[PDB]
């Protein structure tokens, strides 16, 4: 697993950063639901940068999608991050 | 499970069907790889209709969102709507 | 994906051989509910022999186990063998 | 949740605990590597009692099974009881 999923799956599922990224109640995606806050309080500590665009860059290079309404909260979904799922992680891929 | 996600259900699952509509590689979303061929072949063997747009206001009308690129088809997702997780269906509400 | 393992995947899930073989409520497990009429009528079908051991013993050599009560109706689990988890069928391994 | 399961989730799902207690790989069941040392060691910690005997009873009444070999550690089930699947959690019951 590439050290930026690992720790990308250590920030989602800790209880000490739920308050600003969690997993959905499935677990099926994550939501990030204050970007600012987040960016800026929770993104240095996992990944030594204050740029949501950055953030949103890799994770976008591992093939996560965004979650949007049919007809800031920010919900990201990849196929292969799944709450729980450890061994599926190792399926996401650059 | 209201007869629409049962419904639903069978429809994803169908390996008949996958041509046009199917689980995500995890079973945690799933895609729609044609709307118009999808609403004229496939939505009226499971549902006896042929409106993609009743059938997408259904979609919204159970909770379900889009899965979009982070930057013709669709792929939709709902936090309890995943492959294989039979009880966790009934919480999917109107 | 070993012939075998999908064979049972498809046996195990088909909602025509669940009078006599089905996933658990959670899908974790598997149960065969008449040991006799399995082997008689849905071995066959399947595996084109009708010798309960056999097939226990095929199980044994993918890693199965039993599922028993911590104080007829045999449970067996792998941890590779989930409903629905058609990714994860690809660990299991002789 | 009743406190039992939630204690136990978080023994269970424990890094601290893992060289005694944890999620086997796919987290549809948990191993238990040494009883002995366990009940001295880290059921204390999570349930401030260290009674093999009560905790495995306190198993058994949640419905929890045994997975063994089709043929000193130990290994449980219970399909309600699985890696990541919090909402699942909710139908243990007594
Ligand atoms: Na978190
Ligand atoms: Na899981
Ligand atoms: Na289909
Ligand atoms: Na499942
Ligand atoms: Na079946
Ligand atoms: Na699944
Ligand atoms: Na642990
Ligand atoms: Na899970």
């Amino acid at each position: 697993v590439p050290a930026f999923l690992g720790n990308l799956w250590a920030l989602v599922g800790d209880p000490g950063t739920d308050h600003l990224i969690r997993w959905s109640p499935s677990g099926t995606s994550f939501l990030v639901s204050d970007q600012s806050r987040f960016a800026k309080e929770v993104l240095p500590q996992y990944f030594k940068h204050s740029n949501m665009a950055s953030f949103v860059r890799q994770l976008n290079m591992y093939g996560f999608r965004k979650v949007v309404s049919i007809e800031d909260h920010v919900e990201f979904q990849h196929p292969s991050f799944v709450r729980g799922r450890e061994q599926l992680l190792e399926r996401v891929r650059r």
